[PDB]
């Protein structure tokens, strides 16, 4: 019995907020995709390659005091995304887990 939404896809590009971790942990705008339960986002700045993430191995998190914030958490690290607004928010979360749910059911098939 899976989670998600089926309003949405399991693939998505855009930009999202990404609060950094250093400077007085400013929010800076990245550009971001996912696709086969994967999460790409984009340094600041390329010089580097992205950053991947396999959400197979996350947790989405949405945050309590922001509408439009949400967390993902991997076993080493914890990124803190806002959307750009409440459409895009609910967006990424459901495309987020939709895309962690059908992988899922892919490796638990194997």
């Amino acid at each position: 019995q899976l989670q998600g939404n089926k309003e949405y896809g399991s693939e998505k590009k855009g930009f999202l907020l990404k609060k950094s971790d250093g400077i007085r942990k400013v929010w800076q705008r990245r550009k971001c995709a996912v696709k086969n339960g994967i999460l790409t986002i984009s340094h600041a700045t390329s010089n580097r390659q992205p950053a991947k993430l396999n959400l197979l191995t996350c947790q989405v998190k949405p945050n309590a005091e922001d509408k439009k914030s949400f967390d993902l958490i991997s076993h080493n690290r914890t990124y803190h995304f806002q959307a750009e607004d409440e459409q895009d928010y609910i967006a990424w979360i459901s495309v987020l887990t939709n895309s962690k749910e059908e992988a899922l059911t892919m490796a638990f098939r194997g």
